[PDB]
This record gives C-alpha cells, sequence and structure tokens, in this order.
C-alpha cells in the first residue's frame, strides 16, 4: 500500500511534483492537478495514457520555466507561466472520479 503524494510547489512558482510512493503504478488518465491561487483556479488534465509508475515522480513545469519537456517525469503546462514566491497556492489533485485523493497548500 502506498499513494500519489503532492510532493512539492515550487517556492519560486515554476513547477508541481507529484510522487506514486505505492508498489503498483497508477494511470492518470483523466486524473486532474488543481492551482489555486486567491480566486482563480487552474486545472491541469493527465493524457488518457500517462501512468506514473511505482516510485516515480512527475514534475509539471510553467511554460516558461525555461525548461525542456521530458516525458515521463517532467512535463510542461502549455500556457500556464509562473506564479512566483510570496505567493500563497494550493494544489488540489483528483482522481479519474473527481474526487480528491490529496491536498497540499504553501505557506
Amino acid at each position: 500500500t502506498g499513494n500519489v503524494c503532492i510532493e512539492e510547489i515550487d517556492v519560486d512558482g515554476k513547477f508541481i511534483r507529484l510522487k506514486n510512493t505505492s508498489e503498483q503504478d497508477q494511470p492518470m488518465g483523466g486524473w486532474e492537478m488543481i492551482r489555486k491561487i486567491g480566486d482563480t483556479s487552474v486545472s491541469y488534465k493527465y493524457t488518457s495514457r500517462y501512468v506514473l509508475k511505482a516510485g516515480q515522480t512527475v514534475t509539471i513545469w510553467a511554460a516558461n520555466a525555461g525548461v525542456t519537456a521530458s516525458p515521463p517525469t517532467d512535463l510542461i503546462w502549455k500556457n500556464q507561466n509562473s506564479w512566483g514566491t510570496g505567493e500563497d497556492v494550493k494544489v488540489i489533485l483528483k482522481n479519474s472520479q473527481g474526487e480528491e485523493v490529496a491536498q497540499r497548500s504553501t505557506v
């Protein structure tokens, strides 16, 4: 038994990282990663066939973070830019059922 964890929300707001601490691979098709900052929420939807393998991490970078896409461990959030430090951010992870399965709030 393990689970998908929101491992880190970049303090300089360029990326968000998830980790499958479980021994079993976990398909992410449909799963939704919601970035909330104040009154605005932006949703990142994982592709239909994306799988976060056991013990693997996946980092979602801002399209302007200057990082090049390196699937499957590093993806680029198309059209979403960095949010800069000092910004109270909240990340919600919803499974392929619309039901929450994790949450993390920076302070």
